[PDB]
């Protein structure tokens, strides 16, 4: 399943060798400018990959007795947080060049490049459409949220393409909006086209494509942190699970009991129960374990309890804050 | 402290603003170093308040004391995702270089930063805890300030007229395609190298620090967030000296993590040897955990073969059921 982790950091290494070989040959900046801005979605794909790589050993080593399944969660939610850093990152950018325009040089090498990058979103996303694991629905927002970046880049470049002139100080072209460098220098001693109108087309189109990332992300923030905080999942409740364990003869009372998942369906429930006579354990043991298995429950560690007070069994001498819950 | 958390977040919009009506990249680091204490204030103080009155609600049975350790590890993220942003801007800036406006202004918002940076620990507990945390800020604010000193003392602009401007540095339009066609006034940039090299390798330098400090945080609480043995505790000692115990034989499905902080959960699997006494053993076990950092304990005994765990359901476990 990583063949397409590992297509994806080729692909997005050779972007880069030819961003670079563009930039090279064009003497312009704003390429390897680019080919840093990519370098963020290169380093979220190393993180999904070594992620990938790490949940593939579930050996339960010496350190984690679990083991390192919970490390699928954990790098999904830290690519999560690297895109909405990056997110954040590219609304100053955008309000800073909505305070101070900036235009863009070379169309033709911004739009073949754009159109470059675009096909090789679009081809990782087509393979990431195959939807369970929560890291690659992560990636695949991450690089949906790149290839609309990506082609509102070429949108606005066309656009600016269509109707704009420039200038080499022969004509005056840069509308009075835009401030020219030391007046240019006196005026030394058209008006193009599109003065203002493509100004703000880049500033919208990157701020609305912001604005769906972060809408399309959040349910995936949500999910990562309810399933990470150690939350109940859908599909079980507490107050069913407590009717239909409370009602079976076997047990007499029902407290600290925990539920949380491991990693996906994975889910881990432990309960602190007390019965009344030691006889048929067994019975009660299996029937509650069957209860369980009905529900979303497939692994617990249910503690019998043997006879007022909370529980038998507790922390030596009255020490308190440090039981769960 | 909420007051102070405010007057931080203004501070630090103002600084944010500053740096985009500047290009200063040393302000916009400390900026964003500013924004990340004020989001972790933010987080401190919602945890505070989640743990005010946290109980057993519906959504989790374990509460909600998770959230302050894992609103810290999303502080550290978001700070290191910004650092990268700013290291990414710093090679922009090595590539295309750039010329700050007003120095003033630069130094007037550094010393103001040195300023709060002194006042924040110093309202304890909070002194402390966060000495180091305001000698670094004040580290990081002292790096502005010389850097727009340093700017300041020798730099020589080419405001109007003159060949002070650097040809490698970018002019507009070739200085307006050579606009005096003629000899201007060498006033030299003063040594433009010497000059437009500080502010790169001085915000290279801030964030690198930046990380080195972040960094063992950031590995606590990740080992922390995602089930691992706290330091304290040893599993193959533990092991071994469960094992000791007459009452157990051996031993399966043996778990440890921890909640946040102190909080210690140990569950165990025990086949035992008597079931219908359950007495002597049970308050032993406890013990047993207890004397380690142990101090909620869920040890359910088996009752009695070849399979590891009698009690057990179907094939599903292996992709549902913890090891
Ligand atoms: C996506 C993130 C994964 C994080 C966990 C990485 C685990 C490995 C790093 C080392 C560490 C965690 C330190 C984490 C610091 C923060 C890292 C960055 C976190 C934020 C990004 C776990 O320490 C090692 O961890 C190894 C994990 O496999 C494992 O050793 C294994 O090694 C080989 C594996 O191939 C394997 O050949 C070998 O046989 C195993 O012995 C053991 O648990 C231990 O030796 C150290 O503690
Ligand atoms: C850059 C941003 C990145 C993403 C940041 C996270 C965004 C997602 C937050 C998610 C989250 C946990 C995180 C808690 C804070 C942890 C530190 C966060 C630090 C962030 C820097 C918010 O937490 C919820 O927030 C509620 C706010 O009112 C509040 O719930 C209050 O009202 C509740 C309803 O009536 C109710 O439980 C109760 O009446 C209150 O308890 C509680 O704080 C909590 O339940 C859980 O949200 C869940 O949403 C559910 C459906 O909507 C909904 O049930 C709850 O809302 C919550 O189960
Ligand atoms: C090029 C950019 C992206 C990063 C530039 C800085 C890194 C090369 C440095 C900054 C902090 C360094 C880390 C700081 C501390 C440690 C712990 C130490 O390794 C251990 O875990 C030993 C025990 C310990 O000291 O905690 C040495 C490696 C490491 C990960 C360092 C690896 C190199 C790091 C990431
Ligand atoms: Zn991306
Ligand atoms: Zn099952
Ligand atoms: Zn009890
Ligand atoms: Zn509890
Ligand atoms: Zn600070
Ligand atoms: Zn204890
Ligand atoms: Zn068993
Ligand atoms: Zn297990």
């Amino acid at each position: 399943n990583r063949g397409r982790l590992l297509c994806m950091l080729a692909l997005t290494f050779m972007f880069m060798v030819l961003e670079v070989v563009v930039s090279r040959v064009t003497s312009s900046l704003a390429m390897l400018s680019d080919s840093f801005h990519m370098l963020s979605d290169v380093l979220a794909l190393v993180v999904a990959l070594v992620a990938e790589r790490f949940a593939r050993r579930t050996h339960a080593t010496q350190k984690n007795t679990f083991g390192w399944i919970r490390a699928e969660v954990m790098g999904a939610l830290v690519n999560a947080i690297f895109l909405t850093g990056l997110c954040f990152a590219i609304l100053l950018e955008a309000i800073e060049r909505f305070i101070e325009p900036h235009e863009m040089q070379q169309p033709l090498v911004v739009l073949g490049v754009g159109v470059a990058g675009l096909l090789v979103n679009v081809l990782g996303l087509c393979l990431f459409h195959h939807h369970g694991q929560l890291n690659m629905r992560g990636v695949f927002l991450h690089v949906l949220g790149d290839a609309l970046g990506s082609v509102i880049v070429v949108v606005n470049a066309l656009v600016f393409y269509f109707s704009w002139k420039g200038c080499s100080e022969g004509d005056f072209c840069v509308n009075p909006c835009f401030p020219d460098p030391c007046k240019a220098f006196v005026e030394i001693i058209v008006y193009e086209a599109g003065p203002c109108w493509v100004l703000y087309l880049d500033p919208t189109l990157c701020v609305v494509m912001v604005c769906i990332l972060l809408y399309t992300t959040y349910p995936l923030l949500k999910e990562s942190a309810l399933i990470l905080l150690q939350t109940v999942p859908k599909q079980i409740d507490i107050r069913n699970l407590i009717k239909e364990l409370r009602n079976v003869e076997g047990v007499e009372e029902v407290h600290e009991l925990h539920v949380w998942q491991l990693a996906g369906s994975r889910i881990i429930a432990t309960a602190h129960i007390k019965c009344e006579d030691p006889t048929s354990y067994m019975e009660v043991a299996k029937t509650i374990k069957d209860v369980f298995h009905n529900h979303g429950i497939h692994a617990t560690t249910i503690q019998p309890e043997f006879a007022v007070v909370p529980c038998e069994l507790a922390c030596r001498t009255q020490c308190a804050l440090k039981q769960c819950c």
